[PDB]
């Protein structure tokens, strides 16, 4: 009854597959064979280490790339272990196949090799550029083959016969009309420095430059990652450093870690000096036993970390068939998980460091205000990292665990004043009154900022409060509580007669515990845009007009009651209920109250027309 | 000598390979199976054409999708044309083997037949959930089979004698634990939703559910794909209903492009602009591409710019070079081209639209963001796209007018478009830059959005004409002999007090001198010519991410502006002949200085200060 088969293959549809559909890019094909290459040469030297006899055939360990154009032939010749001809039938001449991991798995508990093949169809790879590819190998026990072929279903095994090659192989890739541009000795370098860069042997390119053959290493900065990180000094981790990026000044801070478990993996990440000119507009570069695989981006790093630029290796990884991506994106999750908390250690430690701290402050303050804004899990450890600008700080920033520590015994909260420039905000109306009474107030002058404590709601269990917002309560005294209410009392009546005179321009007009010397100021209610984040809104290049309405906050008018202005003011619109002058008077105060608060003015036209006009009552005109 | 061998394939690490590396996500083998149904049934329709009497197994082409978790078993049954013995060790047996592609090219002439299979490792994805998979087969001409495996090397082919099917095949997944969320009527109709959505024959999900234990059945493919179909039948209706159920939105289109492009590289597209605009536009799946009714990538920017992804909308082709896992492409040079003629067709639309003058406005109104964005990024459509362009001109009134119409009614003397940049129309309207120029007549553009200062810093000119910045300095109005010999006396007599004027405003003013542009306002302060103008360092200072240093590099250099013809200018300039050096001319002077800093945009360097002389002027004139 049951009729058991077994399954089958298509070779030349498998081959057309391999050629057509599984490598987007042509250019890895260097990739591939160097790897095997690589590999070719980890297994003779593991033979070395039981028997360097082994070695007497070839006692050097290289890879070498020959392109000749007067025969568009590119060459690549490595002393590895070699194929014998029943390793070239056995290996090379079937698809999925692989010697490579037979030699890792026949290895004898835990070895010290890793090699990068794995599925046994990386050889053919070649045949995306080539033509034709003719395998010269020589082993060190049968004697040297040659293996031809061109993807035709099948290939010829020959008695080579020709000049010696001592002990390894050396594959010849005729290319095909249209990829001729590997020959050139640009393409050739660009593609070993992108994929095969941190080869751990050394990569040699030939070129014919009288005539002479020239030889260039396209590999020589060593990988310093797979180094224990303790053994390492601070000048091989800048020379590491500007080699992989280019750059002459060295690395400000370095965190070189090692995760083991269940996925094994080793970061190496470096916080630059400063930062890029263009910046926001190849950060870290992601490694399977030592071969690029991808470039990240949004994956292993977050966007305001994209500043670190580093390298993370790992031994064993699901792996594309392309090798060129991942099979399991949880991974990228992990790995974005530990390195954002390694960097978050770097950070903390880095900010012992006061000079080093400063620079890297200056540079990255607006990174990590940006992870405040987004990172929610990470608020309360980067929050920490945060320095600013205080009444009592000077010139030198602090830090809101020292304000905490400075904080009166009665305060209750961190006062701040966020506006566009220190000047601005040093001076401003609001923190008039705060300053006399001692509190510290910190200043914030960036546009981040805004965004910052959009989201740092609180810090150390005390909550920050807007000094430009209504509803601001300092601790108060009985007699001032006194004084505050009689005030009130008395003034209700030019509070609501500016109220009449303004309308729907403020919503409520009062009297103010944050005024000392100033005679008014225009305040943000509870829960709107504060004066300056509607400045920061207001100037987005793409973001809706007909929504900000709904966002803008409702002003507030407080008035001065010790001020003379203010009781001028109260006395004449006692005497004179209506008058010309008082409503003038009024209209003036508010305009000056507006610009100074930070709100831009609807017609500032008209404030100037009104300037203009009381100068000429001045002078006469 | 010379010894030729055969290549060879190790079939139990190929089976590996095709299970584990070729796939990034799981939940495709529906895809798969999908695609082979719908190939499976092209095929018996096919060979309906000449024999309608080979249909009569059968007279319903459909694919039914059964999750059946007592069994934990997903079924997917088709009618399709079924595979006899032969075929189910040699098609399904043999990897790499696509029995769909044979047929195909068996196909004499050009058939209407395109069918998906083309590589024939498509089924092995199954192996991706299941642990073991029943095919149960039944050809038109053979037996009723049954071909079981579990991916270990071998399959069993067994003459099945369970319920007859009459005709198609039934492949049953027996799923393995951890994949079975696809069990769940919610995942097969996502899946089916994503991938299978506009296969051409009907997909049924069979359920059980209670109402007392009934079987429901639910189409999960109505919606058909009216690309296909010539543009020139379809009516607005089913093109609305199509971006209604592709959407899901309860507006219609706004407007529709609907082209095919015919050659080496065939493929047919069908854009929609939505009648509004998304909230988080700006804050990545508007352009889906397909090949042959199977999606295969979202357009993350590569068929669409970054400004035109407001758009909605299919791309569609037959012949593609596609990827192993057909989840993208081989070549990008094709995403090249199908970019280049998807932004043709869509400034071709745009043009087409601009006619409608009330559709053009709620078009303009949703999207001139995406317009000016455009205008700063492409380069090489910056002719379309600024003739695309609508603003406010102070001639114009409420409604917007084009850049074309300004030039058409430009005067014969002028030779530029005068526009001015600030937050608001009214701000703008009244702004003292425009005070001399509209009392010549001369048409001036508003153009007040943050935008436009990025718009602007691209477009040059427009038709031989080129754009200036009213706030701009340098800006020269065609002139009369008696107006430049007025020019020349004011620039005589007013030496003394712009040379003043200078020394007392030190490094806050480059240059003090009269200008031309103020008929009514003493005073005002105009940007450099190399500089960022006031608005673009307003809209620059404020953005979140912005390098402070560089802010230093291009900030403008201010220059202050009088006007002769103002009284308060020639009485300064009296008192300051008067004396060399006085305290209230000194006062004066500033103050008239940080008004016109106020008035031209730019932000005072401390408002306290001014705040405060404004509060001291105050006190002198009430008496205190
Ligand atoms: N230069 C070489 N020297 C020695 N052995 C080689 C060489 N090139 C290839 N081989 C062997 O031939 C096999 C076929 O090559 P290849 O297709 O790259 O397999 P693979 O590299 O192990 N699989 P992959 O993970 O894609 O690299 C290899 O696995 C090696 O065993
Ligand atoms: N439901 C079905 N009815 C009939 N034939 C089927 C069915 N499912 C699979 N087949 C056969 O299976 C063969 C190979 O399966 P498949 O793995 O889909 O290769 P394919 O058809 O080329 N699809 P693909 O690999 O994506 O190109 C096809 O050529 C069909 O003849
Ligand atoms: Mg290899
Ligand atoms: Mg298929």
């Amino acid at each position: 009854e049951v009729e058991t088969f077994a399954f089958q293959a298509e070779i030349a549809q498998l081959m057309s597959l391999i050629i057509n559909t599984f490598y987007s890019n042509k250019e890895i094909f260097l990739r591939e064979l160097i790897s095997n290459a690589s590999d070719a040469l980890d297994k003779i030297r593991y033979e070395s280490l039981t028997d360097p006899s082994k070695l007497d055939s070839g006692k050097e360990l290289k890879i070498d790339i020959i392109p000749n154009p007067q025969e568009r032939t590119l060459t690549l010749v490595d002393t590895g272990i070699g194929m014998t001809k029943a390793d070239l039938i056995n290996n090379l001449g079937t698809i999925a196949k692989s010697g490579t991991k037979a030699f890792m798995e026949a290895l004898q508990a835990g070895a010290d090799i890793s090699m990068i093949g794995q599925f046994g169809v990386g050889f053919y790879s070649a045949y995306l550029v080539a033509e034709k590819v003719v395998v010269i190998t020589k082993h060190n026990d049968d004697e040297q083959y040659a293996w031809e072929s061109s993807a035709g279903g099948s290939f010829t095994v020959r008695a080579d016969h020709g000049e010696p090659i001592g002990r390894g192989t050396k594959v010849i890739l005729h290319l095909k009309e249209d990829q001729t541009e590997y020959l050139e000795e640009r393409r050739v370098k660009e593609v070993v420095k992108k994929h095969s860069q941190f080869i751990g042997y050394p990569i040699t390119l030939y070129l014919e430059k009288e005539k002479y053959i020239d030889q260039e290493e396209l590999n020589k900065t060593k990988p310093i990652w797979t180094r224990n990180p303790d053994d390492i000094t601070q000048e091989e981790y800048g020379e590491f450093y500007k080699s992989l990026t280019n750059d002459w000044e060295d690395h400000l801070a370095v965190k070189h870690f090692s995760v083991e478990g269940q996925l094994e993996f080793r970061a190496l990440l470096f916080i630059p000096r400063r930062a890029p000119f263009d910046l926001f507009e190849n950060n870290i570069k992601l490694y399977v036993r030592r071969v690029f695989i991808m470039d990240s981006c949004d994956e292993l790093i977050p966007e305001y970390l994209n500043f670190i630029r580093g390298v993370v290796d790992s031994e064993d990884l699901p792996l594309n068939i392309s090798r060129e991506m991942l099979q399991q994106s949880k991974i990228l999750k992990v790995i974005r998980k530990n390195i954002v908390k390694k960097c978050l250690e770097l950070f903390s430690e880095l900010a012992e460091d006061k000079e080093n701290y400063k620079k890297f402050y200056e540079a990255f303050s607006k990174n990590l205000k940006l992870g405040i804004h987004e990172d929610s899990t990470n608020r309360r450890r980067l929050s920490e990292l945060l320095r600013y600008h205080t009444s009592q700080s000077g010139d030198e920033m602090t830090s809101l665990s020292e304000y905490v520590s400075r904080m009166k015994e009665t305060q209750k909260s961190i006062y701040y004043i966020t506006g566009e420039s220190k000047e601005q905000v040093a001076n401003s109306a609001f923190v008039e009154r705060v300053r006399k009474r001692g509190f510290e107030v910190v200043y914030m002058t960036e546009p981040i900022d805004e965004y910052c404590v959009q989201q740092l709601k609180e810090f150390d269990g005390k909550s920050l409060v807007s000094v430009t917002k209504e509803g601001l309560e300092l601790p108060e005294d009985e007699e001032e509580k006194k004084k505050m209410e009689e005030s009130k009392a008395k003034f209700e009546n030019l509070c609501k007669l500016m109220k009449e005179i303004l309308d729907k321009k403020v919503e409520k007009v009062t009297i103010s515990n944050r005024l000392v010397s100033s005679p008014c100021c225009i305040v943000t209610s509870t829960y709107g845009w504060t004066a300056n984040m509607e400045r920061i809104m207001k100037a987005q290049a793409l973001r809706d007009n007909s929504t900000m309405g709904y966002m803008m906050a409702k002003k507030h008018l407080e008035i001065n009651p010790d001020h003379p202005i203010v009781e001028t003011l109260r006395q004449k619109a006692e005497a004179d209920k209506n008058d010309k002058a008082v409503k003038d008077l009024v209209v003036l105060l508010f305009e000056t109250a507006l610009l100074s608060s930070g709100f831009s003015l609807e017609d500032p036209q008209t404030h100037s027309n009104r300037i203009y006009r009381m100068i000429k009552l001045g002078l006469g005109i």
